[PDB]
């Protein structure tokens, strides 16, 4: 079903990650977590503090489509275990994956971002505020993935 996933949404705070290659997701759900640059990072710290959820939702540059989200589960922190990322950097976060699935951009032609001029949600720079009815209206689209039970998840609210 789609409860609990509105209920880990209800009043969440969504920002837009645009990753330059496929191998830094995949790393980012093989491992469960992320790290983006500085300015970046300031502001998801600010989110973390400030709301029940904050909800990543990842596209790589070119594929057209988005990747899936995730919620975070920490602020960053730095000397952890190191992470081959392939770069072109501050702490890493932990996320928790709600959803591994691909979402096309077709689909989400629909929805416009205020916080970006309302332009498609699609269209962002790295570290974009999604605002709360457009980012819930996307993440309702994504395909269901059966493979993550967000009891856990809803148990660190």
């Amino acid at each position: 079903g789609t409860s609990k996933l509105k209920y880990v949404l209800q009043d969440a705070r969504f920002f837009l990650i645009k990753s330059n290659n496929h191998e830094n997701v995949s790393l980012a759900k093989a491992k469960g977590v992320w790290s983006t640059l500085p300015v970046n990072e300031k502001k998801l710290n600010l989110a973390f503090r400030s709301a029940r959820s904050v909800i990543l939702i990842f596209s790589v540059r070119e594929s057209g489509k988005f990747q899936g989200f995730a919620r975070l589960s920490s602020e960053s922190h730095h000397g952890g275990s190191p992470i081959h990322w392939v770069l072109p950097l501050g702490g890493v976060f932990k996320i928790d994956w709600i959803c591994r699935r691909e979402l096309p951009f077709t689909k989400s032609a629909h929805l416009t971002n205020p916080w970006n001029e309302h332009k498609p949600v699609k269209i962002g720079r790295d570290g974009q505020e999604i605002e709360l009815e457009c980012g819930t209206q996307l993440c309702l689209l994504f395909p269901p993935d059966e493979s993550i039970d967000l009891y856990q998840v809803i148990h660190k609210m």
